[PDB]
């Protein structure tokens, strides 16, 4: 067993993008699904590195979103639920799901401000509009279109961590099935922490796991 | 320094409630704010223990919600932002904010199912209702009241982890100001993990911190 030693020379968001694109076009031009997915996942981490480098001198939202799309494509390659699925396929899938979960959670986190005060005004008006459509009794609803767009966007950015939570839990569950591989990987890297691991932690974790997979 | 040894005999949700209520009525009848808050926080953990015991033979939602209310009351006692605020006040506040954060996150988590498919239907209709209020051009909005109630509830349960995230981050920030006390507490208990620590982990963590505070 060997641990990657990691270069601290942080580059420009541009450098990681041609890295990612090259790994990805390397993936695009190969036969064996497994092979493809590995390179796709390597491409993915370079894409993540690029987004991280955007966040250093401030927007990474599009880059991250499209990266989660490339992760779903990749997972649909050697589907871990297939009955022939190998341990390698399942470990690959786990790494994919960690990247996808924490990516979703970052996509959210970029719009946390929006989400919070949107929640305030929305809670207020989703009571005003309702109290005003019901004639009192002594003894469809119509909303301002601003309120409507604010509802649309609130659901938009809250969806991202609904996905993050659910996918995080799939990663944990499927990880129990490769308890040893991921026990050792958590040993040498430290385990990923939902809400605490930054993008560089994820990048290195994923790189190390990809390294062991390519070594078999 | 001494670590509490913890009793594994899990009791009924009823047993913890009269424990909590007794600690709380002990708090209610004392002068010194600090004193009060300590007992309030002890009351709180018994209240949490009670809610946990509800979850064992399946609803803890009300109990948890009202407990977070007792936590905000308690924090409004020796406000850590006061200029006379002691290290003890600040540590107490940190413990309060962990309980409040993870309580919010559980309140959410109880309704995760609701939230997810609500997100689906809401995203669809928040496009149907909008595409149908805008006359096309070749070259306020009205919604079903079911959709309206679903929007209200979706915002309701997503608010809970918006709070959980924000309060979690306040706890981290204020924790940097008592880095050593909480470094040692994480040492002997293991640190609380957002999204991973279960209620019993929180109970024991908080109990241990309360123990050191009462020892000064």
């Amino acid at each position: 067993r060997t641990k990657l030693v990691f270069d601290d020379r942080n580059y420009s968001a541009d450098h990681y993008l041609q890295e990612a694109k090259k790994l990805k076009h390397n993936a695009d031009a190969l036969s064996d699904r497994f092979e493809k997915a590995v390179y796709y996942l390597d491409a993915v981490v370079s894409f993540i590195e690029c987004g991280n480098a955007l966040e250093k001198n401030a927007s990474p939202f599009p880059m991250y979103s499209e990266t989660v799309d490339l992760i779903k494509y990749t997972m649909k390659l050697k589907n871990y639920l297939a009955p022939d699925a190998t341990a390698a396929d399942k470990r690959l899938t786990v790494l994919c799901l960690r990247c996808e979960s924490l990516l979703y959670l970052r996509l959210f986190k970029l719009k946390k401000e929006n989400a919070l005060k949107y929640s305030k005004t929305l809670t207020e008006h989703l009571k005003n509009s309702y109290n005003n459509s019901q004639a009192p009794s002594p003894g469809s609803v119509t909303i301002p279109q601003k309120i409507h767009q604010m509802a649309a966007s609130y659901v938009q950015v809250t969806s991202n961590f609904l996905y993050a939570t659910e996918i995080w839990d799939q990663a944990e569950q499927l990880s129990k099935e490769q308890k040893e591989f991921f026990a050792e990987l958590d040993k040498v890297m430290g385990p990923l922490i939902f809400n605490a691991s930054i993008m560089t932690d994820l990048v290195r974790y994923t790189r190390q796991g990809l390294h062991w997979l390519r070594q078999d």
